[PDB]
């Protein structure tokens, strides 16, 4: 019964690590592109001048 | 929804800059021609 409950409550450390890897790589990208996206209005203002 | 509304609310800055410049040139030109016109009857009355 312990083994069965463990099958129900124990997961693939590998699968979780994979999901976190993908999420981590995505997050930095999101931050950087947000930073870049702020620039577009700035350049349209430069055009305004 | 926000993008859809934006597509109808705001005003394209490049186009507006172009139109503003155009209107400025036209206004200066008009002032100049009014001055020239005024000069015209001045010359004709001098001819008189």
């Amino acid at each position: 019964l312990t083994s069965a409950r463990s099958r129900i409550e124990d997961s693939d450390y590998a699968t979780e690590v994979s999901n976190m890897s993908r999420a981590q790589i995505l997050q930095q990208a999101g931050t950087s592109v947000l930073a870049q996206a702020n620039q577009v209005p700035q350049n349209v203002l430069s055009l305004l001048r």
